[PDB]
């Protein structure tokens, strides 16, 4: 069975459910908490 690129990719495709919920917090803070330069 696959468990590296097919896995994870065929799981968080829409990115808007449990597991794909904490992800979105980094989508906005990633280039906001640091930036400056």
């Amino acid at each position: 069975a696959v468990s590296e690129i097919q896995f994870m990719h065929n799981l968080g495709k829409h990115l808007s459910s449990m597991e794909r919920v904490e992800w979105l917090r980094k989508k906005l803070q990633d280039v906001h908490n640091f930036v400056a330069l």
